């Protein structure tokens, strides 16, 4: 393309910069030190690993270009210490430091597109076996999971082992103290409120961990008619509404460290403690994770006394917003249904149901790391494209 | 004790607070809403899970105490809606909201004690089998690992499978794309610079992940005489020196998001991307993690052009400080040695060695999550005490 063809290349600014004039008449600037740092020759770069061999120690941060020649597709550079580098035009173009270029590349790397939703949610639904079998369907699955925060898979069996197949489709599951997979059912001497018939209000799973699970998989094996409906809410949407309606509540929940705890025995014996802000913001002030499970929020609360009641007042507002008819989406899982969702963004709940002699309700669940999911998503996109 | 015995209990401030006068004449304040939130009765609290059943929805954030009686060891409270609660004196005392009380409890939960070191490091060393066999030794191991950031274990075998035993002693290992465990040796078509004979400058492992491994285990199976010495540095100590010597460099490295990448095939196929600040600060400005591997730092660099060379200048200063004779500690692993260290705090390196026809050097490594390690540490402390 004209955009990726070199019309002129030259060293500028004490030879500390290279400028490319492209044939579309746009110009790009590349710091000399970055070029040297990213020399792709076999001394500096290990092709089989696609990784840098060059040490920081070898880099003169005040380096300038000693010599430069070019043709339409390549730049050829000599450095002051006689090192020699070649850079490809398309490789340079992609890495252009302009905001527009960098932003475009970031979107391609990290799939930032996000669709907020409330009670109007149309639950994205795909077939289980299709997803396992076809890359086009697995791509739709993971891309939708990232964008919308949840996908329902229908047509799985009513037997354990289904979430493990999805785990393999992704890469591998995220092991925790509750196992590689775990059975959500009523249990004698339950080590977790999830393993009872009680109502679960909106929560994220495992805030007791510093790194809570990114993605949750829940497969319905048995369902009861006496209750047990699922409820979800878009935590990012709720946070936006909270900041608007009650900035003071938002400020408290996005700045106060809450202690979470989990003690007991399952995969092995554990005694787990963490601290999270319930609304976790990035350095730009955007919400990147919600960390909230009212069951595992500790009795220990590490704040001064005067901050305690305002925190609870803020928390109540947040929960009231989640429960709003405009915010929450309700549905009931059937045997063979699997839901897969963003556990950093969505909060989920379940309605109480009745206990009985034998098991009337059974889900099998598992977790996955977002980096594992994003890796598979990147690869799938490449295969389908 | 006099400290944990109740002399007087009363409701204050519109009954929105409870005050305890202890027999040591100290006073403690407990917000009414926190008391109600943390009622330990069987309606509100699930004993078998040690978890809260009470919903945020059930909590009146403006609640006050309706009635209160007490004896030396318990408080008995009635609430406005006729709910009834009992709280134990020692339980209350521990959770006192005074800064001194909260801080003491936080130290007990999270083991914050930290000993910074440089080239004067005395490498903490324990016997491998002792650690597996005796809780007192496993406690010394993990507590020292947390405090100092590294422990050497001697007297393991010269065969694979040793780091897996330590993994079980902790609880379980942290699975990544390179496997449950992995073999550090020279490999044809290496997918990582670690799997070559090249020099590795100081780095943390796996900054290409959003959640890099907290603890690293490295077991020497075979060692070469031609090089391959290990080097470590206390990243937290180095960061302190950098902030002092070059606050501008510290500011850049603690504020600039660097892209990391890892693409290839090992446990399965992967295409991994992340962003980290090299010096990662908490909300108080204290360093909590270093994220830096020069091999996996991407060619993609998502900053404006004018920030590029100053970043490299800052990075060079940081690396130069790490390499200072006062900072780094050098040693050579022997067959049967295992080092276990804090991969969020320490940076580690290895000297190049010579390639040859058969394998002259072989380490087996694995990772563990700090939450898994801290859990085991908490349990061990309880067993030994
Ligand atoms: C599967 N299981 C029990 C893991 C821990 C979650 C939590 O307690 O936050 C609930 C669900
Ligand atoms: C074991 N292995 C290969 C995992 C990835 C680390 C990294 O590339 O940061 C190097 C060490
Ligand atoms: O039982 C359900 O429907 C939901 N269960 C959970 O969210 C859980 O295990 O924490
Ligand atoms: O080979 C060594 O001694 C150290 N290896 C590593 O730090 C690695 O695998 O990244
Ligand atoms: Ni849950
Ligand atoms: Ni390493
Ligand atoms: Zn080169
Ligand atoms: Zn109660």
């Amino acid at each position: 393309s004209m955009a990726c063809t070199i019309q002129k290349a030259e060293a500028l600014d004490g030879a500390h910069l290279m400028q490319i004039l492209w044939y579309d008449e746009e110009e790009s600037l590349y710091p000399a030190v970055w070029l040297r740092d990213n020399c792709p020759c076999s001394d500096c770069y290990l092709d089989s690993a696609k990784a840098r061999k060059l040490l920081v120690e070898a880099l003169d941060v005040n380096i300038g270009i000693k010599g430069l020649i070019f043709d339409r597709k390549k730049v050829y550079i000599t450095w002051p210490d006689e090192h020699y580098s070649e850079f490809q035009a398309d490789w340079l173009k992609k890495r252009c430091f302009s905001k527009q270029a960098r932003a475009k590349l970031q979107r391609e790397l990290f799939f930032p597109e996000c669709q907020y939703w409330g009670s109007e949610l149309q639950l994205p639904t795909l077939d289980f076996e299709d997803v396992l079998r076809y890359d086009e369907h697995a791509y739709k699955w993971l891309s939708t999971l990232k964008k919308v925060g949840i996908v329902r898979l229908t047509g799985a069996s009513d037997k354990p082992g289904e979430v493990s197949k999805l785990g393999k489709r992704m890469g591998f599951l995220y092991l925790t103290f509750y196992g590689h997979t775990w059975q959500v059912q009523d249990k004698i001497d339950a080590n977790n409120v999830a393993y009872t018939t009680g109502k679960l209000s909106f929560h994220t799973d495992y805030p007791a961990l510093h790194h809570p699970p990114g993605v949750q998989l829940l497969h319905c094996i048995k369902q009861t008619v006496t209750g047990g409906d699922s409820e979800i809410v878009d935590g990012f949407n709720v946070c936006q509404k909270l900041k608007k309606n009650n900035p003071q509540a938002f400020q408290i929940l996005s700045s106060t460290f809450v202690d979470f705890t989990d003690i007991g025995v399952d995969y092995c014996d554990f005694s787990v403690q963490s601290k999270h802000k319930i609304i976790e913001l990035d350095d730009k002030g955007q919400v990147v994770r919600i960390n909230f499970n009212n069951a595992t929020r500790d009795t220990i609360f590490d704040v001064p006394v005067e901050r305690v009641q305002p925190f609870y007042a803020a928390l109540k507002e947040f929960v009231d917003l989640m429960n709003s008819k405009e915010s929450k989406f309700t549905f009931k899982m059937n045997p063979g249904d699997v839901i897969t969702f963003d556990n950093w963004r969505l909060l989920h709940g379940r309605r109480s149901y009745e206990a009985g002699t034998e098991i009337s309700r059974h889900l099998e669940g598992a977790y996955a790391d977002w980096d594992v999911v994003m890796s598979r998503l990147r690869i799938l996109r490449q295969r389908v494209e």
